[PDB]
DNA sequence: ATACCTCTTGC
DNA sequence: ATACCTCTTGC
DNA sequence: ATACCTCTTGC
DNA sequence: ATACCTCTTGC
DNA sequence: ATACCTCTTGC
């Protein structure tokens, strides 16, 4: 029935028991420079809460949903894999929402034309630790001398696990607390699994072989980073980090192979208004002057005519490939979009995000179903397979069935397939763009692969750091023991129930550039209205939510 | 959900409905999120036709690969496309005393797990309604062009802007060490004969 | 039902109540220098836990398992001895495992050729003390003003008790806490005990005489070291210590007397492959040219021929000798090894380690039986007695039974004995090596004897400090009293239940040298594989273990 | 070239001799010689 | 033109 | 802030 | 350590 | 006080 | 008197 004793505070220049060590700031600054450059500084802070780990051990676990895949035709459902599980927790902040609110986004997006990522740093403070002790009256006392541990993997020794890919970054609301996630990482494993269908006879091999001892790697924080111990008075801070990576644009393109170059001169123009009064080239398709890449005909049509190269490309879908560890969907860059979609035509390439209350779902809404959406980029660089086709070289037309392959004809005798599903047109002439950011649920920057050769882009984030990326930040509560402890014993050790709270504050800097009017007509711009109006404000209860928004609004020539 | 005792059957469990999990995919239609669905930043390795022979002005020739294969599902017998094979005489490794003019040989199987296991591949209809119907899926089993011993994986290709991979590794002692680059305007990102 | 009061923290430059005083680091550094020297720096930290002593007294206890020895034929089982028991606890860290993990070991061992011990220092911090107070609800409160005591025997006044000899050093896992052991030391005593056998009639004298007052020595910390008192804010640190001792090699030898020098020229060579096509010297054994140490014959054989000196030596076993205080096994240097062993032939010289979870045994395994092993060095410098023999000087052969003594003939009329059991061949020509390290359970360095003349080596560790060795570190909880205390009273004093936790961190430095290829064939190297693969990783539960590994892998000429 | 350094807790793969291959590295009683092939990228590295 | 199984008892 | 059982590997 | 809804009544 | 799996983007 | 959709490859 004691308060513990209240203990007394000694005082240095950067801290003590009853001395704050930090300052809260989650404010965003725009600073206009000469020539239309802007320096955007975004501050962000949060109160973070964290419990002691389940157990102070590292574990090696295997996951096995064999049963589900055992089904036949449920290949895609495979979740098998191995992983190391640590006692540490990770503080990840890589995600649009952590840093900006809508108002901000708006601005950026409407007035700028390109954006560069500059630097970033973070710090922790006002640390606090309390212990619970318990008729179920729970009491809480500060444990003045206990500690919080912190480690920053600046060397990037640990494997990299961006958490946004699972919606586990921090929260997006400055005024409400949040937490870090428990850290874990992939551990190697061999695995086989033969695809099958409903109609498939017997049991296609489906097994977990084990682990290529060659491929083994087991890391630990303890052995690789220096751990800091903070007490309340303590505080920690990373330096400032600078990024090396390309800029990101905020404009989208729209021309496709069809709109490149000099359109054909029309010998004949309409003479009155009306949406049926077309113009006419006025020349026999087989009599026109110009250039093609087709040696046989004399036809020259908007679809035949030569273009300098090729925007976009086509690839297989839905493709699953498989290697040593099981199958996985083959990614695309492009996505699709347009008039012939409307989220329902929604296909391959468009990404889809799913998430919780901490990241956008309405706070007050009950029921644990995740909120979702499919981002549909503005950039018209994807494909409409249905429109594709292939024909015989003789090119005698109108064309015969025997000389043409359609998205309609079935391949391999399977009805619901056609060449477009296994087609691929990437090649030296291909040209395209990087994905666009996705607010607020998009990852912001990402690490590059350590392969000898490399992707030309990643699909999860727009900024890929060329060199090293900022090291991960882990934390964890220091074990607080009871008076009984026998390491020699097999049992798990008992600890005092302990937990901690601390504030975290970060600063992320971008640099961008104002855009300027070039066309006569105005352009698209994000804006509020009666329809969405409520998405941007709390409910009479404090309901909040963050809807997704687009990024590359304005157009730009492609050529 | 974690296991509570040792034993190679005590798996852990995510503990969430596959169609209820949070996260990201590159698939606009479902709500499924599985280790195979989930989005990855890009793609290691690629898949290519085999055994492919192409032909130009001077005759046909095998189309080369970078990757090779390897792993648990091989053991030199599964040995396929990509793995290189060296053959040679006494001056270069074959036992000096051994008589008989048959060359000694081997197939180098790299350690780097960057190749493909075609059998495992598959393709399905966009509607992605599953478990899947035969009509909506193409397998390494179904025969293409009406030829039994063929399937899409033989003419498939997945190289693309997202692809990522490594250079071959050296091969002692029979590997070439360095090599000249082609005088074309555009160039290979690597050669397969030397590092 | 109070929290004690929580007390308030004052602040100096090196500490306070809510100020951390240390940094956790258990990381290992390799720093490559010019000429292939490396500086290996190994850091290591632990959370140490410690309870108040059973009693604040020094006691003088005698141990007596008379009964067991009383048996007859159970001489070896004698455990008698005297000892002082202190209230202090000892922090010992002298043991391979404290400092390196396997990964490390690997490296070292595969790429280096010799290793030197350089310096070492340690420190303690983030001290904490709590008190337990108690329906059995135990509550824990910090006692802000209580203290921890610490003493460092830099003068080496206390008798030296390396704890690894009993597996009581600290733990080997950075991520799990551990503890110090209770300190005690031998106290002199006189004792007699006549060996006997099963078949032995009556009661062989078997007694504890007492104590040669001459030989008496009783030390106390208090009277010999300065004790520091740390409070939470306090922290302590030893200087840095430098070792003076020989290097240790990481290569083993293999030639025996048989492989020294110029082999005999073969006048006749094989002409085809096959493991039966031997070569032939081609000269009558009694007609060859060369040198022996045998004046009588003319025989010259690989076993007769003279060698420059003698590798290895032979000694009695199993020998027990006895002096003033009872019997004890006579130690050997060599051990044995090879083809004719396989842990089952395992004899005299090979050492055997036994230990708990804190030191390698599987953490999850239940049941208090110790894990064990017998280290079998790679260096081929031991003997195979069975092979030995002795013969009459006349050397007329083939030899007669009357002229030869075998490992088979029984000595003293005892069946199960032969000369080799009491044999000894050490002598001026003998040559040999130091023991090799034993990871992870081996002691690392050891003190030298204060005798006028000295051992040429120790068997428990490879590094013996020539001068002084780093002083022992003791700690102990300061008595925390109740309000009642009467020193004048005979009863034991009552104390508040108190205990403490603190982190300890050390740094140990070696310096080594890279090795280089010299032979055509590759050599042995430690490596992982399917078979051992799991020894190096945690179980799905957090099971851990550390298997033993070898040290002198590569070979080296001996001559 | 550049020396490598330990980073994981577990040791890694390493080329080594043993009873099985032992003879590949030495001449026969006749002078038989041979050179077997060996691997090159033994150790692992994160890819990401 | 020999230095402790390389270069290198060099520099 | 460890030197050969003190102070004191100081001075 | 408050300046006209940011940074910034700074520089 | 984060740099490309150590020390060490140090010196 | 042409520089990457302005002024402005200026200053
Ligand atoms: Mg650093
Ligand atoms: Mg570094
Ligand atoms: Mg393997
Ligand atoms: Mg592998
Ligand atoms: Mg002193
Ligand atoms: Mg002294
Ligand atoms: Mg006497
Ligand atoms: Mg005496």
């Amino acid at each position: 029935g004691s308060g513990n004793g209240s203990g007394g505070g000694g005082g240095g220049g950067s801290g003590g028991v009853g001395i704050s060590t930090g300052t809260f700031n989650n404010q965003t600054e725009f600073k206009f420079l000469e020539n239309g450059w802007v320096e955007i500084t975004a501050n962000s802070s949060r109160l973070v809460h964290l419990n002691m780990p389940e157990s102070e051990n590292y574990r090696r676990v295997v996951v096995n949903n064999m049963d589900k895949t055992a089904v036949n035709g449920n290949m895609a459902l495979d979740d098998i894999h191995a992983q190391i599980v640590t006692p540490w927790s990770l503080v990840d902040a890589n995600a649009w929402g952590v840093w900006f609110n809508p108002g901000d986004w708006q601005l950026i997006v409407n007035t700028m034309s390109e954006l560069h990522l500059v630097s970033f740093e973070q710090e922790i403070f006002n640390v606090v630790l309390k212990t619970v002790s318990e008729p179920p009256t729970k009491v809480y006392n500060n444990d003045l001398t206990a500690s919080l541990m912190v480690a920053l993997d600046s060397n990037n020794t640990m494997p990299f696990t961006p958490a946004a890919m699972r919606s586990e970054t921090l929260g997006f609301y400055p005024w409400k607390p949040t937490i870090p996630t428990p850290w874990r990482y992939y551990f190697q494993w061999d695995r086989t699994l033969i695809p099958s269908h409903t109609g498939t006879s017997g049991t296609p091999t489906n097994i977990y072989h084990g682990t290529d001892p060659d491929d083994v790697q087991f890391y630990t924080i303890e052995n690789s980073v220096p751990v800091h111990l903070l007490r309340t008075g303590d505080e920690f801070a990373t330096g400032t980090f600078f990024f090396d990576c390309k800029p990101c644009r905020l404009t989208h393109t729209w021309q496709t192979n069809r709109a490149l170059g000099l359109p054909p001169f029309l010998n004949s123009l309409p003479q009155s208004e009306g949406a049926t009064n077309f113009g006419d080239i006025g020349v026999q398709q087989d009599k026109r002057r110009g250039v093609t890449q087709m040696g046989n005909t004399n036809y020259i049509t908007e679809a035949t005519i030569m273009r300098p190269a090729e925007v976009g490309y086509s690839a297989p879908y839905y493709s699953f490939e498989a290697s040593t560890q099981g199958p996985f969907k083959t990614p695309i860059a492009a996505g699709r979009g347009g008039a012939q979609t409307d989220e329902n035509q929604a296909a391959d390439g468009n990404p889809r995000y799913a998430f919780g209350r901490q990241h956008g779902q309405k706070t007050t809404t009950t029921g644990e179903t995740p909120e979702r959406f499919t981002y549909i980029a503005h950039q018209d660089t994807g494909r409409y397979p249905e429109g594709d086709w292939i024909q015989n070289i003789n090119f005698n037309l109108p064309v015969t069935n025997d000389n043409v392959l359609l998205p309609t004809d079935p391949i391999g005798g399977k009805t619901g397939i056609n060449y477009t599903n296994i087609f691929n047109t990437y090649g030296p002439l291909t040209a395209l763009n990087n994905v666009p950011p996705v607010y607020p649920n998009g990852q912001i920057w990402d690490k590059e692969f350590d392969t000898d050769l490399k992707p030309r882009l990643h699909v999860n984030a727009p900024f890929v750091c060329q060199n090293n990326c900022p090291g991960q930040l882990f934390v964890k509560v220091a074990p607080n023991l009871t008076n009984e402890y026998d390491p020699d014993a097999s049992a798990n050790m008992s600890r005092i129930v302990t937990y901690s709270d601390f504030w975290w504050k970060g600063k992320l800097v971008f640099k961008a550039k104002l855009r300027a009017s070039h066309t006569w007509n105005p352009i698209q711009q994000m804006s509020i209205n009666v329809d969405n109006q409520f998405n941007y404000v709390p409910s009479n209860i404090g309901g909040m939510k963050i809807v997704y928004e687009k990024s590359q609004l304005a157009p730009r020539k492609l050529y």
